[PDB]
Parts: structure tokens; sequence; C-alpha cells
């Protein structure tokens, strides 16, 4: 029998540990040979693993790398101008790897060039509630000055912008023991923290969804027409460069000026956490410089997209798709993703040698360029966009499979809540405890719910990884899961070496999963969920999942208005429409599942079909939020002060944020009830597309 | 049998005229209690006939009326500001009606106020070429002058535009003889002439596809966020106001400054036309005073929409629509299309009542507000744009069924080509001379084809009717049909009683069509085409056709831009990527076809039909044209210049008018290239969505 069973046994953990030490035995920089020739051989393979077609698909993007004979480094000066103190050129490279050459420094991607001198200001994680308590309460000009923040909390490209929009004239990024060094646990290579002298790579973009900054809206092919620099989208207007807490050390001990606010200002290190601006008085004739010599130039990025033709529905498609361009190593990020694709199409091929097709059209891409700003998904999706908002199905990323051995994180429109739960509890839990259990038993005891018992949290997407043009611009049902840390007893950020030097194929083999049972797991959720979705006579969708989601969301955009009752008043300001129109979906999607239940009639199923295909479509306005055209969908968006989460309602959500500071009131609050009628008008035009047709 | 032909000859020409005359004997002014009387008139009659459900939506508008009691007109005054000759105040009624209430006096529809005084300057048909010729070649500034434009070559909008760009503090429009009266007839009543006290009504917007003024992108619902006026889209900032050649001959006939610069300049009223500015020297202290007194002002409409549900494909929507609300009468100008309408709802009722049905839904719509911008019909496209772009088959206009009684005139997508060419080979021509032989052999030699022997023209799709938001917002293969004059011996511009008071029953059963066989005729071509539409197995669509249309249009844009060979040079301008999307997408649509006739699987047929009906959809760029949002069909928009014109690659079109009058070549050739690759892009990716879908 060919079923899902059949595919799921087929996965092996031994297959997905060879995959991974293959790919991680080298750097795969975006836009450099290695990553042409892995490419080539993910190419070879899924052919030879029995997939339809498998082709490159290449463009040409605005990358940006360090200059190999003039090193970027931050100094300490003294009155002199004498460089009393320099940052390191590059991290320690671990055991083995001394020897590995193209690994490329640490350096934050698109920063400008510039050599900028100055006092510094400590700016803690550089959010937008920092920036007010610095320039509100505590009157502290950033105005030329250097900001040094530390990562953490929210995606660095948001930092950039809100230290420029301070007046910040460069950036200085560094990991805090605090957000990065896990107590009790040992600094690679002894365990799976974050050295002193480790460095997050990343890119510190502002691209709000655009892809290639050149060529924002069509695809970076042969004959585009690129804007120039200065019409770019998305680039930083000051230089900006990370470096870890060794250095980050030397930088902050000798800073005076104001105490921190208070204790959520202090990370770890045995230092005052002074905001400055500038040194202690023996100090403070001494200043921080930064060299910046980087320099972005377009480059060929190469994705492979393989095709498994479906064999009754070849124009309906499911797409799994996750990058394989790393920072250096990717032993997690991505390359604990791409192994488990690659065990995934090995199981579909498999299955498709014996005979068997799926339902309908499955696609498999290994993305180019994530992470560089999600270039390599986004400028196809740009080049296919006509194909992919009339036949995509769905979008099941695949990055990072593991960044933790604790239990399952699941993010993904509220259209997959009820396939991933009825998918996890036919799947064993590898958890140690749970032997014999169900994966959905574990996670929901490891991962409660927060509205409803019995049940796993599951949350919204966010952004910062290569979904983003699929579900935000498209309007496609997407979803990702991978395992997760235990959020509870973990303060720290993601993972701790994430874009390090120190995340490699050993991180993962010793310290996170050595018998690769959480990567195999991952790899029955993604390739279960594939599966589900390319061959399901229904697709495995329910449209009442989003009615519950879309009241839960509008009661908080009401309570965050509420907290403005005099201006409702005056303004008129009623979230009435909002609520009749979730009310109406509710009623009609309650009524469309009857339908969807109760109706050997292959018009009538397609048609049900495409109705629960285009549901998430219809959330899509084509004129995109405000100043974010490429942002399309009016319930979720990425957060305006962090890409990474997911905010609801985004347009009624930044129209309210911080109104009570806005100098025309009536403006404001008459941009919030234009955003009342955008969201109202666009569910209950959703809804309307689950009526009977006619 | 049900079939095409039974369909045919239900119609009846004696139950057009009887329709026609019950829906002219009273005005039908949108907003006005008249037009939502006959709302609900044709509300009850759909349903008697036969449909499904036949509902109203209304929406709340921006419309446009003068003050009853302040009237609208423009004077003469002397040194003393004694008014010495005032234009009329209404339309001189014609025989019978002269008790008729409710006449809308003449008017400019979205004027603002103002009483602005001044000299006149004479500014031929207000094009952009004729205040080209004003500005650059007679020296002549129009800033702060009155201007008077006579109407006709271009939409009045248009001029309106063109004027307040120059500068003019008012403009007033008049109909010239040259261009209203066919020499060797008689005015109305006793010809189809335009009397010297008739005057052509008609709204002065320049919406470009928005709709309401207040609301674009989303239905003026009953909580839909408005614009302020002065964030209003569309509106004209001077006052503007028509009168008839009788009182032109008063402002013009003591015209002094410069001569005409030619006899294109010339109208046929016995004065020297010259351009101005002011008047000859015993005059030149009397200047021109406009009062204008209008309102604008927010007012319910009603659009009816019916539904016949389809047996197979209820959710395919094959769509008749044409307006209801009339200036006045609306014998023409809507009603002899609404008439048609009506009685092709009967015909199909009567196939319904006996059992059959058709394969695909078909919708009836009768719009309101037309004439105020086509606002019924944009609104009701926003609030169901979801339901419309993943369901909408085509969609065929239905305003006045005559402009003249000497052939056919058929614009539309290149998609209808061949089902207009196969259906029209089926009717019986009803033209003198040609009793037994086919429409298409009658209108094949009135009318041949430029391009090729043996067919008939067929023109492209311009604006100035309610499928604009449907084609070019929407992207659904659109198409119209009716009875024209003999464009050869005919100098004049539409119909010469086209928007005035003399549009009644009377002029069309005396004059136009006494037998109503054109209107038959036209329910035919009409009904035909919704019949084939809704109920062809495979849709009636050749995507070959497409293919010859756009290497044309690519022909025609290169010529124009080969036309500054030296710049071509300079900026490295090429269209090769522009050619080979063409030449691709000729490739495509002819494998496609094979397929297509080569195919008892419903499933390919519906993937086929998907793809058909797709293929208008894929020329849609969602960030639409420069500063028109709403034209978004990259094809296909209304020229810049005359909404009524359709311009083909109107992105590049635009980028190269008037380009050797630029200030920074660099830049406008830069921008020509940048639609090329827009093109070229849009043009390869729709013919991608006929290549095999896996
Ligand atoms: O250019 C681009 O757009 C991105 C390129 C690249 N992309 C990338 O590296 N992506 C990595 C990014 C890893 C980022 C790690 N990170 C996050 C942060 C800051 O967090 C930002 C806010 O996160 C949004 C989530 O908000 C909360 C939602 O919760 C989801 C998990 N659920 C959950 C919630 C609560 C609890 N508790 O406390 O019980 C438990 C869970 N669980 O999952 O168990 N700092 N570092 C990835 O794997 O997607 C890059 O970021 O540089
Ligand atoms: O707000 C709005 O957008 C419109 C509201 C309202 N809408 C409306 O009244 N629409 C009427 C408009 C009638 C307009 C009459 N008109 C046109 C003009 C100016 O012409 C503008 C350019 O016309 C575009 C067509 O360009 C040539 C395409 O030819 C189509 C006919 N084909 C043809 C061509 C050549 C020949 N020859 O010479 O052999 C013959 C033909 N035939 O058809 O036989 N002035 N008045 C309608 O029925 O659509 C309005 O305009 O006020
Ligand atoms: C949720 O679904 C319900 C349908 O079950 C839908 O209800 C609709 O609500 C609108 C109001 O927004 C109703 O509109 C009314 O329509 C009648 C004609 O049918 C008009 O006469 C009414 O206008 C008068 O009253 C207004 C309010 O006092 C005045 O402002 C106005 O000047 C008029 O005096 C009004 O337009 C509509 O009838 C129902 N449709 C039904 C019940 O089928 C509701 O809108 C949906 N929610 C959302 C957000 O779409
Ligand atoms: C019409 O359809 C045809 C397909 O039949 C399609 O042809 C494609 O043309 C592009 C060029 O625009 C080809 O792109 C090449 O791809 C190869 C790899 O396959 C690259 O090595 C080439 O790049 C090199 O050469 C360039 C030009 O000198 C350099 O600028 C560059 O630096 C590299 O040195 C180049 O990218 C593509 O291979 C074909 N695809 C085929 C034949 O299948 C054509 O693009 C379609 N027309 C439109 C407008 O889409
Ligand atoms: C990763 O695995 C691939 C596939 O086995 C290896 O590539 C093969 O290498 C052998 C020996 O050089 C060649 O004969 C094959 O042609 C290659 N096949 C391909 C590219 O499809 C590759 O060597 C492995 N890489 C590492 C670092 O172990
Ligand atoms: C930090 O690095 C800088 C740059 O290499 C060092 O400064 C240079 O030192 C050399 C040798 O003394 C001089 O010839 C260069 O002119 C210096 N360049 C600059 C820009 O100052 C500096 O010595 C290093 N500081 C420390 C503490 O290692
Ligand atoms: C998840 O599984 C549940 C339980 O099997 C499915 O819900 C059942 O669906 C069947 C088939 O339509 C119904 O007859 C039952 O009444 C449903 N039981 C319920 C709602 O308790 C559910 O559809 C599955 N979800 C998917 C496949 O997305
Ligand atoms: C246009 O035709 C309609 C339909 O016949 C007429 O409306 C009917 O008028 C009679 C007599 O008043 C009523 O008893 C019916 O109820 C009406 N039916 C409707 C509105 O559906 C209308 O009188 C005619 N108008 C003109 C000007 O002739
Ligand atoms: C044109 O119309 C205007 C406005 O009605 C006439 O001017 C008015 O004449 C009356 C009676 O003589 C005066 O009391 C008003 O004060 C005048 N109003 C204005 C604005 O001038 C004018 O007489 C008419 N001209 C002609 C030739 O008929
Ligand atoms: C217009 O009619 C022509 C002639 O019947 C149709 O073209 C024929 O289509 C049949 C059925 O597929 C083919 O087998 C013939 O070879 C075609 N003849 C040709 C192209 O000369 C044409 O499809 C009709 N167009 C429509 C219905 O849109
Ligand atoms: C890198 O720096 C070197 C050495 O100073 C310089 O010659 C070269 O131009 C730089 N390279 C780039 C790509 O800017
Ligand atoms: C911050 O500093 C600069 C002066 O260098 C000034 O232009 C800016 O307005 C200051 N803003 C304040 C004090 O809020
Ligand atoms: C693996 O799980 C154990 C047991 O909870 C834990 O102590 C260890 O930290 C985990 N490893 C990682 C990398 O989280
Ligand atoms: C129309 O004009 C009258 C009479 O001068 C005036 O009283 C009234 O306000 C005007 N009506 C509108 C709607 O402006
Ligand atoms: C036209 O007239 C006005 C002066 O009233 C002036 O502002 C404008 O620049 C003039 N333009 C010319 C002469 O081109
Ligand atoms: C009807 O046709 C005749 C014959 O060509 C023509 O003389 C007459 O002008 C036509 N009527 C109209 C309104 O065009
Ligand atoms: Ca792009
Ligand atoms: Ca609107
Ligand atoms: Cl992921
Ligand atoms: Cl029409
Ligand atoms: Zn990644
Ligand atoms: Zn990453
Ligand atoms: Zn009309
Ligand atoms: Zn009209």
């Amino acid at each position: 029998k060919h079923n899902m069973k059949a595919f799921l046994d087929e996965l092996k953990a031994e297959n997905i540990k060879k995959f991974l030490y293959n790919f991680t035995q080298i750097p795969h920089l975006a836009g450099t040979e290695q990553n042409f020739q892995l490419a080539k051989q993910i190419q070879s393979q899924w052919k030879e693993f029995g997939l339809d077609s498998v082709e490159l698909a290449h463009y040409d993007v605005l990358l940006s790398y360090p200059n190999k004979t003039h090193p970027n480094y931050i100094s300490i000066i003294n009155e002199d101008g004498n460089e009393i103190f320099n940052t390191s050129l590059f991290e320690p490279p671990p055991p083995g790897y001394e020897n590995v050459s193209d690994i490329v420094p640490p350096f934050s991607a698109f920063s400008p060039q510039g050599m900028p001198e100055g006092d510094l200001v400590y700016v803690n994680y550089a959010r937008t509630e920092d920036f007010f308590k610095l320039e509100r309460d505590m009157k502290i000009n950033c105005s030329g000055k250097i900001v040094i923040a530390r990562y953490g909390k929210v995606f660095r490209g948001n930092k950039v912008k809100n230290a420029q929009l301070a007046g910040a004239k460069g950036v200085i990024l560094y990991s805090d023991p605090a957000d990065y060094f896990a107590p009790g646990v040992k600094s690679y290579p002894d365990g799976w923290n974050l050295p002193g002298g480790g460095v997050q790579r990343g890119n510190i973009l502002n691209l709000n969804g655009a892809g290639d900054p050149l060529t924002p809206g069509y695809p970076a092919n042969e004959y585009a027409y690129r804007r120039g620099i200065a019409e770019a989208v998305g680039l930083p207007s000051i230089p900006v460069h990370p470096i870890g807490y060794y250095d980050a050390q030397k930088l902050l001990e000798k800073m005076g000026g104001s105490a921190p606010p208070d204790s959520s200002w202090r990370g770890s290190l045995k230092v005052p956490y002074n905001v400055g601006p500038g040194f202690t008085g023996n100090f403070s004739t001494q200043k921080v410089k930064m060299h910046i010599h980087s320099t972005n130039e377009v480059t060929r990025i190469y994705n492979v997209i393989g095709t498994l033709r479906g064999a009754v529905e070849p124009d309906r498609y499911v797409i799994l798709g996750g990058h394989r361009d790393s920072w250096v190593f990717g032993g997690i990020d991505p390359q604990s993703g791409a192994a488990v694709v690659h065990e995934i199409v090995r199981s579909f091929g498999t299955l498709k040698k014996e005979g068997w097709r799926p339902r309908r059209t499955i696609l498999f891409a290994s993305w180019d360029a994530e992470e560089f700003g999600l270039l390599g998904s986004t400028e196809w999706a740009e080049e296919n966009s006509r194909l992919l908002q009339e036949r995509g199905v769905a979008y099941i990323n695949a990055d990072s499979s593991i960044e933790g051995n604790y239990t399952l994180r699941v993010d993904c429109t509220p259209l997959m809540y009820s396939l991933v739960h009825n998918l996890t509890k036919e799947l064993k839990s590898p958890d140690e405890g749970f032997e014999g259990k169900s994966l959905y038993e574990s996670w929901t005891k490891k991962s409660p719910s927060p509205e409803f018992s019995g049940m796993p949290r599951i949350s919204k997407l966010g952004s910062g990884n290569d979904f983003e043009v699929f579900f935000q611009r498209l309007g496609i049902a997407s979803g990702r899961a991978r395992y997760t840390k235990n959020w509870e007893t973990n303060k720290f950020s993601g993972y701790p070496l994430y874009h390090s030097v120190y995340e490699t194929y050993e991180l993962v083999e010793k310290f996170y999963d050595p018998m690769f049972k959480y990567h195999l797991t991952v790899a029955q959720v993604r390739g279960g969920m594939v599966f589900e979705l390319a061959n399901s006579i229904v697709q495995p969708f329910d449209c009442r999942d989003y009615a519950v989601v879309l009241r839960k969301y509008a009661d908080k955009i009401y309570s965050i208005s509420m907290k403005h009752p005099q201006e409702m008043k005056t303004y008129s300001v009623s979230f009435d429409s909002l609520f009749s129109a979730v009310k109406n979906f509710t009623e009609i999607a309650s009524k469309f599942s009857e339908r969807l239940q109760d109706f050997s009639n292959p018009i009538v199923l397609r048609m049900m079909n495409d109705q629960l295909m285009f549901l998430e479509r219809a959330f899509i306005d084509p004129l995109g939020l405000p100043d974010r055209p490429f942002y399309r969908h009016v319930i979720y968006a990425p957060s305006s002060h962090n890409k990474y989460a997911g905010e609801s309602f985004p347009g009624i959500y930044d129209a309210l944020f911080d109104i009570e500071s806005k100098v025309d009131p009536s403006k404001a609050w008459g941009e919030v009830k234009r955003q009342i009628y955008v969201a109202a008008f666009t569910v209950q035009a959703a809804a309307e597309t689950l009526s009977e047709v006619a």
C-alpha cells in the first residue's frame, strides 16, 4: 500500500545524518562557487531520487561581502588618533577547521562603507521602546553618536532602522552572555554556548518583503532594469558591525554618563551598563572608530526547483521549500532543514519509482540567498506569481529542523491547525519519558495552548524566512515546524551559536540530536503535512479555525483601542463593523463546513477545494499595507518593530501604536477608522468566498 | 432542442421596442427617486422572467447636481459689470415633453463652484497637442484665462485636466456644428442633428479607474471610511460648464488676438475662430463671467444583480452588464442597451422555465451611476473583487445598442475575436442589400480589417464605460458591440444628440431603427456571445489571436521609439526582450492550442478552461501603471490623453510620449527601459501560464 504510513516509514534518521554531514563540510555562502556546486549536487540527486524534472532557476541580485584585503574592525582611539584596542578580525575557528578557507569573517551584510569616530551610547536591545526610554524619559540624544546595542528580542534590521531614525552615525551589535550563554553549559566545543570570540553574522536590511533591493516587483532576470543604489530598497544609511562579548566588554567597560535606567538594561558582563554618551572622566577624550569596507555587488544565485507531477490535479501545487545558502558551515541553519528536505524527496521518490504519484503536484525548492534577505524565494515567486496565486495550495517551509531538543514548535495559518493536530496524533513522540505515546501528547504536555485545555500551542507566522513571499505577499496557506527548547527555563534568544562559525555538524551530532530522532520527527511532521496537502481528496483546511482566531484578534485590537476611551468618543471610533464581519465569517464558515461534509461529484469537490484554496488568498489586499506594498495580507504581517514576530490586524495595530504621541489626533484616529473599515471589509469579503457560489 | 438557435429565435424586435418605450418616458438620473423606482421594476421583471435570484446592491457615492434655485450660466459682462448676454438656463424641451418635470439642466458634473471673470482663450478641442500648439508654437499663455473648447475628439475630462494644467481659471465646453451637425440632415425633431439650443451633459472627472471619488479601492458601503473632499480622486479644480452653438456663437464672435493657426482649428460657425486672448478692440473691456453653483453630495445608488445559476460550473461567471441611469430620457444612452439586456434576460428565462440551465453561471447587471464615473459597476466590482478574479470568465458590456444604422462595431479582447467571427457568420444581416447574407459578410464588406483581407475590423477596448473595472483593473476578458455609422462619410463625433434632452424614444423609433432590426441584431450578438461563453464545453477563447496582436503592438511601440535613434544608441535602449517574449508567447500559445484540440477528462478540460480564463488575468500587474494604480493591465489602458481611446503597451507609450521635451533624457530613457522590462516580463509570464502545468 502506498499511503502516508509508507511514506513516513521510508524516512530514516541515518539518512538525515549522512546528508547533514555531506552539506556542512565547507561553507556555502550565497553567490560563491561552493554554493553553486552544492546546487548542482542537489539537482543531480533529486533527479536520481526520481523527481520528474529538476531545474536551476538563477537570478542576479544585490549581495554584500567584506573586502578580503581591507578588513572590517572597530577601535578605541586616543586623542592622538592612536588605535589602542582593536576588535577581532575573525572568530577563532573550531577544532579541526582551523585550515578551512573561505570562512567569511563576521560582518553585517549590506552595511555601507565608512570610518565614523565618536562617543558611544548604549541602547539596550535597540527596540522602539528602548529609544523611547532614552529620548523621552532619560533625555539622551543619539544624534551623531555611535550606538552599541545587544543582539536579541527583535530582528537586527529593526535595530539598525531604529538607530538611524534616532540619528546615530554607526551601530555596533554584540552578543551579551545574558542572551547567548545558558547558565551551567559550556562554550563550544565543549557545549552549545557562544564563546566570547563568537560573533553572529546577519543582514541588516529593511526590505518589507521586497526581495532583491534593486528589482522590487519583478524577477532579477537577464534583462531586468535595476534601480540605482540610491533608490534601492531597504539599505542602511550608517555603518554597522557585529562583535563578540570579549570585544564588547572592552568597549563597554569604560562607559560613563547616565546609569542604566533599571535592571532590564543590564546584561551579564562585569560592566555597569552605563548608557553614556561617552567614557568616564579618565577616558573622556578617547573615542570609538568603526572601519567598514564591505561592498554590495550584483551576484548570481541559484534555486533548485524539483517537480513531482500530480496524477489527478497537476495544476495544484503543494510546495516544500527551504534554503541552502549558509553564513559559514550551516550546521543548524539551514542544513539541518535541507537534510530533512533531501530525505523527504528521497522517500517521495521511492514511492514514485513503485508507480505512485500524489494527487496534486509537489514542488521542492532549495532556495539561495535566504541569508541576504529572502532573495532566492522572493525572486522565484515574483517570476512565477501568476502560477502561484491561481494554483498554489500551500507552502511548507524547511529551514533549521532544530533549535533545541525539548518539544515541537509549529507556526502556521489557522487553516492548518486541524491538519497539524491530526497528524501529530499519528506520529510517535521521540521524547524521553514519552515512549509509546503520540507526538501530540508530548507536545501538548510540554507546550500547552494558552487558550485551550488539552491542545498544544501553535503560533502565528512571523517573518525572517522564505515563506514571507508566499504567505504575506501572495496569500498562500503556509506553515513551518521544528524542534525547540523549553521556553520556560531558557531565557536566551534562538540558539546561542546562531550564525557563528561554531554552528557545525559536530554541534548537532554531539549536543543537539546524536540519534537524529528529533530530525526524523521533524521530517515526519513536514513531510506528513506535504503528503496530506498533496494527496487528500478534500484539502485538509478547516475554515472554522480561522473564524475562532479572527475573533481573538478582533478582541485584542479592540482592547488596545479601548485604552483611549475619550478619543474613541470624540472621533466616533467603532469596532462594530469588524465584529460584524467576524460574526458573519463564523456563520458562513460553519455552513460551508456542513456542505463540505455533506456534499461522487468532482466538480462540486473541486469547486469546494478551490473555495478552500482561495480562502487564504481572500485576505490579500492588492493595495498592500501603508508604505509596505509587499505586505498584502490584512490579518497577518511581520511586526513593524520586529520582523521576526507576527502582528494580527497590522494595519489597525500600527495606526494605534503610540497614537497618544501624534500631533494631530483627528488625523491619527481617522486613520484608525480607515484601517477598521479595511479590515472589516476584507474579513466580510473573505467570508463571502465561502458562501454558495450562485 | 435548447441550443443557441432556440435562444436567438426567442428574441423579438417588438419586445425590445416595448421595453425601450417603457424605459424612456421620464428621466432616470442617478441618485433620483425615478431611477430607484426603475431599479425595482427591473428587479421585479427579472424575477418574473425566471432568474434564480435578483437583488439590489446599493452604495453611497459622491454625485453632483445643479442647485435648483441658483442656476448655472455664463455671461458677457461690460466695464460696469452689467451682464449683457446670458447663456441659456435649459434646453428647449422637445415636442410633447415641454411639461415633463425633473429634466436636469445642462451642467458639467463635479464642477466646483465659482464665479470666475476673465478673458477668453479658444483652445480648439483642448487636446494635449492643442495646448502644445498654443504654448510652444503660438506663445499664448492660458494662465488666469477662461478657456473655451469645442467638444469632440477626446473625453471631456481630459480636456478639463489639460486646461487646468495650462493654468486656466475656468472652462466652457460647447458643441460645434462641425462635430455635431451632419450636412444635409435636419435638427431634432425633424432629423437626428443637434439644434443650436442643444447641449451635451457629462462628467468631467479624471478618476483613472478609481470609482467613487471618496472610497478608492473599497466599496462605498454602510461603514465605509470616506476621504475628505480635498483628498477625493479626480475632481476638477476650476469651474466648467457646457453650452450649445447658438450660445457659443455669441461668446466666440467677438474674439480677437491671434488668428487660428490653421483650418483644423476652424469649426463651422460664422466666426473667425480667433484664439484670443480676449475680444477685439471695440469690446476689449468686456469680459466673460461663469456662475457655477452645483454641489457634490453623497447619494445612494442601486445596481440590479440577476443570477442564472450554471448546471455544471456554477462557480464560473459570465457577466452581461450595462447601465440604467441616464442624463435625461436616455433614448439611446443607455436605454437602447438596457432594453436589449431586458429581452436577453427574458429569452434566457424562457429556456430556463422549460428546464434548461447554462453550463456556467450567468450574472446580469443593471448598473447605476455610470454617467457619474462608472460608479455602480466599479463599487460592485470592488466589493466582489475576490469572487470576480477567481471565477470571472468574461464580461460583455451593454450600453447604447446603436449610434448609427450602417454596420456593426465590436471592441474586445483578442481572446474573443474568433468567437465574434464565428457567431456573426451564423447571424442574418439586417442591412438593406444584404438580405439572405450573414452579418459577417455585411460587416466585413462595410468595415474591412486594416490588417487582413476578408475579415472585419475589431478594435481594442478603450474606456468611458462599465467594462473598465472588469478589464483594465481585474483582467477579465471583456467585449462590447453595437450598430454604428459609416465612419468614412461621417466626420461628426459619436451621435449628434448624445447626452442632450433630445435623446428620446422618438429619436430612435423615427430616425435610427424604426423596425428595431438593428437592436435585434445587437441583441443576437451580445446574447449569442453570452450564450457561447456560458455554455461551450471549452471556453471560446483563442490564445493565438493574442499572439498576433502582441506582435503588432510590439512593432508599433518599437517604431515610436525608433524616431529617436541617437538616444536609443546613447542609452542602450533595446526592445529585444519584448520581441523575445512575444515570440515565446506565440510558440507556447501554438502548442497549447494543439493540446486543447487533442486532449473524456473533465479535469484536463477544466485545467485547460482555467488556463484559458486566467490568460487575460495574467496581463495584470498588481503594482498598476505609473500613478494610475487601478489601470493594471500591461497590454491595454485608456489613453492618458483621451479616456475613450485604448492604448497598447501604455506604460512604454507614456514613457516615450513627448520624450524629446524632457529635461533629463537619461532619466526619461531609463524609464522607457524600465517599462520595456515590465512589458517583456509580463508577456513572458502570461505565456508561461499556457505551458504544461507540471
Ligand atoms: O532577511 C530576512 O528576513 C531573514 C534572514 C535570516 N533568517 C533567519 O536567520 N531566520 C532564522 C531566525 C532565527 C531568529 C532567532 N531570534 C529571534 C529573536 C528574537 O525574537 C523575535 C520575536 O520572535 C517572534 C516570536 O514571538 C513569540 C512566538 O512564539 C513562537 C514560539 N512559541 C512559544 C511561545 C511561548 C512559549 N512559552 O514561553 O511557553 C513557548 C513557545 N514554544 O514554541 O514552545 N532573536 N533571534 C529562522 O530560523 O527563521 C536572518 O534572520 O538573518
Ligand atoms: O466617466 C466615464 O468614464 C464615462 C461616463 C460616460 N460614458 C459614456 O457616455 N460613454 C459613451 C461614450 C460615447 C463617446 C462618444 N465620443 C467619442 C468621442 C471621441 O472619440 C475618442 C476616441 O474614440 C476611441 C476610438 O478610437 C478609434 C477606434 O475605432 C472604434 C470604431 N472603429 C472604427 C474605426 C475606423 C473606421 N473607419 O474610419 O473605417 C471605422 C470603425 N468602425 O467602427 O466602423 N467623442 N465623443 C459610450 O457609448 O461608451 C461619459 O463619457 O460621459
Ligand atoms: C454581516 O452580514 C449581515 C447580513 O446578515 C449584513 O447585514 C447587512 O447590513 C447592512 C448594514 O451595514 C444592511 O444595510 C441596510 O440595507 C437597507 C436595505 O436593505 C437600507 O435601507 C439601510 O440603510 C438605511 O439605514 C441606515 C442605518 O440607519 C442609514 O445610514 C441609511 O441612510 C438608510 O436609512 C442599510 O443600508 C443590509 O440590509 C444588511 N443585509 C442583510 C440583512 O441581508 C452585514 O453588513 C454584514 N457585516 C459586514 C461587516 O459586512
Ligand atoms: C524566451 O524563451 C527562451 C527559452 O526558449 C528564453 O531563453 C532563456 O534566455 C535566457 C537569457 O535571457 C538564458 O539565460 C542564460 O542562461 C544560462 C544558463 O542556462 C546562463 O549561463 C547565461 O548567462 C551568461 O550569459 C549572459 C549573456 O551573455 C551573461 O550576462 C551572464 O553573465 C552569463 O555569462 C544566461 O543567463 C536562458 O538559458 C534561456 N533559457 C532556455 C534557453 O531554456 C528567453 O529568456 C525567453 N524570453 C523572455 C523575454 O523571457
Ligand atoms: C556529498 O555527497 C555527494 C554525492 O555522493 C558527493 O558527490 C559525489 O562525489 C563523488 C566522488 O567525488 C563523485 O564521483 C560523484 O560524481 C559526486 N556526485 C554528485 C556531485 O552528485 C560529494 O563528494 C559529497 N561531499 C562531501 C563533502 O562529502
Ligand atoms: C589596531 O590596528 C591598527 C591598524 O592596523 C594599528 O594601527 C597601525 O599600526 C601600524 C604599525 O604600528 C602603523 O604603521 C599604521 O599606520 C597604523 N594604522 C592606524 C590606522 O592607526 C594599531 O596598532 C592596532 N592597535 C592595537 C592595539 O593593536
Ligand atoms: C481531523 O480529524 C477529525 C477526526 O477524524 C476530522 O473530523 C471528522 O471528519 C469526518 C469526515 O468529515 C466527520 O465525519 C467527523 O464528524 C469529524 N469529526 C469531528 C469534527 O469531530 C477532521 O476533519 C480532521 N481534520 C482535517 C483532516 O483537516
Ligand atoms: C413600464 O412597465 C412596467 C411593467 O409593466 C409598468 O409597471 C407596472 O404598472 C402597472 C400599472 O401601474 C402595475 O399594476 C404593476 O405593478 C407595475 N409592475 C411593475 C412595476 O413591475 C410601468 O407602468 C411601465 N411604465 C411606463 C412609463 O409605461
Ligand atoms: C443676465 O442675467 C442676470 C442675472 O439674472 C441679469 O442681471 C440682473 O438683473 C436684475 C434686474 O435688472 C438685477 O436686479 C440684478 O441685480 C442683476 N444681477 C446681476 C448679477 O447682474 C441680467 O440682466 C441678464 N442679462 C441679460 C442680457 O438678460
Ligand atoms: C471558430 O470556428 C472554427 C471553424 O469551425 C473553429 O476552428 C475549428 O475547430 C475545430 C474543433 O476544435 C477543429 O477541429 C478545426 O480544425 C478548427 N478549424 C480551423 C481552425 O480552421 C474555431 O475553434 C471556432 N472558434 C471558437 C469556437 O472560438
Ligand atoms: C578592497 O581593498 C583593496 C585594498 O585596500 C582595494 O585595492 C580594493 O579596491 C577593494 N576592493 C573592493 C571590491 O572594493
Ligand atoms: C540632538 O542633537 C543635534 C545637535 O548636534 C540636534 O540637531 C538635535 O535637534 C538634537 N535633538 C534633541 C536635543 O532633541
Ligand atoms: C538536550 O536535552 C537535555 C535534557 O533536558 C538538556 O539538558 C540539554 O541541554 C539539551 N541539549 C540542547 C542543545 O538543548
Ligand atoms: C442653492 O441655492 C439656494 C438659493 O440661493 C441656497 O439657499 C441653497 O443653500 C443652495 N443649495 C445648496 C444645496 O447649496
Ligand atoms: C503665464 O502667466 C503668468 C502671469 O500672470 C505667469 O505666472 C506664468 O509664468 C506665465 N507663463 C509663461 C509666459 O510662459
Ligand atoms: C439610416 O440609414 C440611411 C441610409 O444610409 C441614412 O441616410 C440615415 O442617415 C440613417 N439614419 C441615421 C440616424 O444614421
Ligand atoms: Ca525582484
Ligand atoms: Ca470605492
Ligand atoms: Cl522553518
Ligand atoms: Cl457598450
Ligand atoms: Zn536559515
Ligand atoms: Zn539564518
Ligand atoms: Zn451610457
Ligand atoms: Zn452616457
